[PDB]
């Protein structure tokens, strides 16, 4: 407690003492609270005028004209401690599983060098603005460092003083550069050396893409077992339990000098003991302390998520395989049972599954897994929306499975090769390629965010009629050599200013390693398209008045938008569709 904690709560105190005082009517019951002090502020979702004037028939439809309009009950909840005998599965799988992780992979810190490369190319690292402005000026800075440096042998002697949470189903936790710099050169060899890739993890998708991830569920399907099962945690950050943190902290046993030492201290100082401050509009700010829950970077939050989802699942595994008769206590064979389980047959368990943080799908050995529940309750990963004694609900087609937002359809081309396409319901994709984040954007900013949607369309969902045409719609209307953007940045190969058609080519057939005829595609007709009845499902506008009116008269839409951006150099993309083709 407060010896860990004190430190941080002490230099608080002072930079507000005109304003400290323990409120009384303070809202925390699971947290840790310890004082308040004056602050007087708050980033709403804006629309891209670029994407809404050429959807023009989705201004009607409430499920995406409501997305641009606008639970902290959950996070102060408590996890119960898990049972001895779920504490020593869970202790033996995380030793074996850091092993196996770590096999051809060497821990290793990150560099100043690879952080200040990393903020001087936009990436969402969570930090706040004071001293310099952005966290560009603050890396070329000399005295960043000095602070970085002071907090860094604090850490090296296991002290801290500047790593502090401010919070912000979804909670984020934005740490001052200096902390987020201490952390990512503790633990982003995690994401920086994939640690999570498939190849690597055996369950993980970490770099695989969203054109990969339907050819990985159908290579799941081709297992022999029983239904695959997708349950999702209700909220999983909440339900870390002290004794995950505990187990993802052994990753520091394979470490060595000083990396060892500073990952400790993140572990220790950082992840199981946290100090945050909340905006409270009765407004000051509440500096609140607890030692569990998920808190932490969200690219290092991604691949501890992924690690104790790997765990969880595996034991859920053992549970339905008969490996262990109850988590009151594991008998002292049935250890060495659980360990020659791991040893024998882990790798092949691990391969049943896809797992993305949170997000799992499992294709256990037969469905007595549906009601294996004791050890999943008990670790606190309860399921969302089933009573929690009642069996889970599988899926039998791998095309029906949701995840990672999505459902993957089999799409057989003209010429007989195999797509396994990723989709969803098309409101969802209209209506977020409707949305900007952030203030005083350009119309040239507006319209190259407009792009990155439309090339993103192009490559992952051409086979939905609206988006290939609305894509082409707005390529058409934004200058050809304009480079797409975003705001926070999966591999993202619609990023580019190269031909999407070369692109698709390089994506689908040539890098593909599911397609073993590599003939290059020569036009987008070729490219085929879901079913028509199929793309309605799925919530295509074709057959509609609107969407009729919208296709035919597209040429009017693009010159409203070329006329608003001006007198630039523009392509028309409509004719490598059939119809606009003569
Ligand atoms: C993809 C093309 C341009 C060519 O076949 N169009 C369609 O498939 C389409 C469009 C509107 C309505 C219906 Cl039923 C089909
Ligand atoms: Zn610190
Ligand atoms: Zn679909």
């Amino acid at each position: 407690n407060l010896d860990i904690i004190g430190k941080r709560i002490e230099k608080i105190k002072q930079e507000h003492e005109t304003s400290w005082h323990y409120d009384q009517d303070h809202p925390y019951k699971t947290w840790a609270y310890h004082g308040s002090y004056e602050t007087k502020q708050t980033a709403s979702s804006m629309v891209n005028g670029v994407v809404r004037l050429l959807t023009k028939p989705w201004d009607i439809i409430p499920m995406v004209t409501q997305m641009a309009m606008t639970f902290k009950e959950k996070v102060d909840t408590r996890t119960q401690e898990p049972k001895e005998g779920t504490k020593k599965l869970m202790k033996i799988t995380a030793e074996w599983l850091w092993k196996e992780l770590g096999k051809k992979k060497t821990p290793r810190m990150c560099t100043r060098e690879e952080f200040t490369r990393k903020v001087r190319s936009n990436a969402a690292l969570g930090a706040i603005f004071n001293k310099w402005k952005s966290a560009r000026e603050a890396v070329e800075d000399s005295g960043f460092w000095e602070l970085v440096d002071k907090e860094r042998n604090l850490h090296l002697e296991g002290k801290c003083e500047t790593c502090v949470y401010n919070m912000m189903s979804r909670a984020i936790w934005y740490m001052w550069l200096g902390a987020r710099f201490l952390e990512f050169e503790a633990l982003g060899f995690l994401n920086e050396d994939h640690w999570f890739s498939r190849e690597n993890s055996l369950s993980g998708v970490e770099g695989e893409g969203l054109h990969k991830l339907g050819y990985i569920l159908r290579d799941v399907s081709k297992k022999e077992g029983g239904a695959m099962y997708a349950d999702d945690t209700a909220g999983w950050d909440t339900r870390i339990t002290l004794e995950d943190l505990k187990n993802e902290e052994m990753v520091t046993n394979h470490m060595e000098g000083e990396h060892k030492k500073l990952a400790e201290a993140i572990f220790k100082l950082t992840y199981q003991n946290k100090v945050v401050r909340v905006q409270r509009p009765t407004t000051v700010m509440d500096i609140i302390s607890r030692r569990d829950q998920r808190g932490s970077g969200q690219v290092v939050t991604y691949g501890l998520n992924t690690f104790t989802n790997m765990e969880a699942q595996l034991i859920r595994q053992m549970e339905g395989e008969g490996v262990f008769k109850s988590i009151q206590h594991l008998t002292v064979t049935e250890e060495i049972a659980v360990k020659n389980w791991l040893v024998r047959v882990g790798r092949e368990r691990l391969s049943r599954m896809a797992i993305s943080g949170d997000d799992c799908v499992v294709k256990p050995l037969d469905d007595r897994f549906a009601s294996a529940l004791t050890a999943l309750n008990d670790m606190g990963k309860v399921r969302k929306d089933i009573q929690q004694w009642e069996p889970s609900r599988g899926w039998n087609d791998w095309t029906q499975v949701p995840f990672c937002s999505h459902h993957f359809h089999e799409l057989i081309m003209k010429d007989g090769r195999v797509l396994v396409v990723p989709c969803r319901n098309q409101d969802e994709l209209i209506g977020r390629a409707r949305i900007s984040q952030g203030a005083g954007w350009s119309l040239r900013e507006t319209a190259c965010l407009g792009k990155s949607y439309a090339q993103m369309w192009s490559l992952m969902y051409f086979h939905r009629r609206d988006l290939r045409l609305a894509a082409n719609a707005i390529c058409s209307a934004v200058p050809s050599h304009w480079v797409p953007t975003s705001r926070t940045t999966a591999t993202h190969e619609w990023m580019t200013t190269e031909d999407m058609l070369t692109v698709w080519n390089r994506v689908w057939i040539q890098e593909n390693p599911w397609m073993e005829d590599k003939t290059p595609v020569e036009s987008w007709e070729e490219i085929p398209y879901l079913g028509k009845r199929e793309d309605q499902w799925c919530g295509s506008l074709i057959g509609l008045t609107s969407r009729a009116t919208w296709a035919k008269n597209i040429q009017t839409a693009i010159n409203q938008v070329r006329s608003l951006i001006g007198n630039e150099e523009y392509t028309d993309y409509m004719p490598s569709m059939k119809r606009f083709r003569r």
